């Protein structure tokens, strides 16, 4: 069915159907389709799921000139945990990556790949499994209850990387950006966002060190942005992004109670402007909403208002863009983009709408999402999505 009580609101005399261009790629439009694990991949091996992708991706791509960012990558086997979700390591999988970038391309949009590293979100057991660390910044806190009895069942104890093992992430980061381009991807953005490795470093809470990772404002960026010039140096600027979430406390993150969050980020930004002076700039800049704290809250919950991702537009000059509820709310979005260098992630809306382009452009009616496929082993909720002409002829409501 149609999202009940919503009234849509055309917004093609916006911005956001205005082209710009990203890295190297020229959109016709700025709704982009976030990053979206499904977990819909195969085990073992963590090989793409080779029955669904193309379709999937093909589905989302049909609108000309869309910028799609994937779901979360594993860089390793180390960087993972959950047994079905993608890796980008392996022969095996880059062979059915590179058929989905071909469908992708082939409809004429573009697919920038998200590296993923999780850290303490990953299940302490997988790993055990496989004999893998149950990494993490720290090792005197952890993310929650749950995640301590796991980790303690499987004896498999939070792990705090020595200065070594961080270089070796750093090593698997280049070489999962290079098969990713090699793979014919147009770019990846390094996820320093929603509580995985990287923003655990990042963050205050979950990291407690006292070495040159840990301890200040420039030591907790150091990790996000090695990884940063290191890909850059590795596969040019243009072809990398870097998400961040400020005010995000999903997975055990501060978020605004923390007093130094802001200028924990703006630091982070002022370098990555630093470098775009030096003529390096990154192709983006990906903020996670304060409107959305928690992805698994419905619409309207977890929502802050005592801070606002405005402060990055004062020290980064390049596009952002900018997720987090934005689909029922137009009237929002239309201010947003007001701002010539804005682009709209639309997350959830774009899983049971696989033309949500086209329904935003003309303010055509939205199907509403199931959120119990959003990780199940199935097709449904998964390519069963009907456009809004499937969704007529099936009669809902408007036969
Ligand atoms: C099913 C699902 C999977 C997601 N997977 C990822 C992911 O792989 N990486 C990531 O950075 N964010 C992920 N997100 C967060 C989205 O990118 C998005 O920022 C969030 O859903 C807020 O946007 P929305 O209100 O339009 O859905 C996910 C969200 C959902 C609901």
């Amino acid at each position: 069915s149609f999202v009940k009580d919503f009234k849509p609101q055309a917004l093609g005399d916006t911005n956001l159907f205005k082209p710009i261009k990203i890295g190297n790629n020229e959109l016709l439009h700025r709704a982009v389709i976030p990053p979206l694990t499904r977990m819909r991949a195969l085990h073992p091996g963590n090989i793409p799921n080779r029955d669904w992708a193309v379709e999937y991706y093909t589905q989302r791509a049909q609108r000309p000139g869309t910028m799609i960012i994937t779901e979360g990558a594993f860089i390793s086997p180390q960087a993972g945990g959950y047994d079905n979700a993608p890796g980008v390591w392996s022969e095996e999988q880059m062979v059915e990556w590179t058929k989905i970038f071909n469908a992708i391309h082939e409809k004429k949009s573009f697919v920038w790949v998200q590296l993923w590293v999780l850290g303490w979100a990953a299940f302490p057991d997988n790993l055990a499994r496989d004999g893998l660390r149950y990494d993490s910044a720290s090792d005197n806190v952890f993310m929650d209850a749950e995640q301590e009895a796991k980790a303690k069942k499987a004896n498999n104890p939070q792990h705090s990387l020595t200065k070594d093992e961080i270089k070796q992430y750093i090593k698997e980061y280049v070489q999962a950006a290079k098969n990713s381009i090699a793979a014919g991807a147009d770019g990846v953005e390094i996820n320093s966002a929603n509580g995985y490795l990287l923003n655990q470093f990042l963050d205050p809470h979950s990291n407690t060190r006292t070495d040159e990772y840990g301890g200040s404002i420039e030591n907790r960026a150091r990790f996000t942005l090695e990884v940063v010039d290191a890909l850059v140096e590795a596969i040019g600027h243009e072809k990398v992004g870097l998400r961040l979430s400020p005010y995000g406390v999903f997975n055990s993150m501060s978020g605004g109670a923390e007093t130094g969050i802001v200028a924990q980020y703006a630091y982070v930004a002022g370098e990555l402007e630093k470098r775009a002076k030096a003529g390096k700039r990154l192709a983006f800049v990906h903020l996670v909403e304060p409107r959305v704290t928690n992805p698994f809250l419905t619409e309207g919950e977890g929502e802050y208002e005592g801070g606002s991702n405005d402060f990055v537009y004062s020290i980064w000059k390049g596009p952002v863009i900018r997720a987090g509820n934005f689909a029922l709310h137009p009237e929002v979005v239309r201010e947003e983009v007001k701002d010539k260098r804005t682009l709209i992630g639309y997350g959830r809306f774009f899983i049971s709408n696989p033309d949500l382009v086209d329904r935003l452009e003309k303010g055509l009616p939205l199907n509403k999402y199931d959120r119990d496929t959003f990780y199940q082993m199935s097709a449904h909720g998964y390519i069963d999505y009907p456009t809004y002409e499937e969704a007529l002829k099936l009669g809902w409501d408007k036969s």
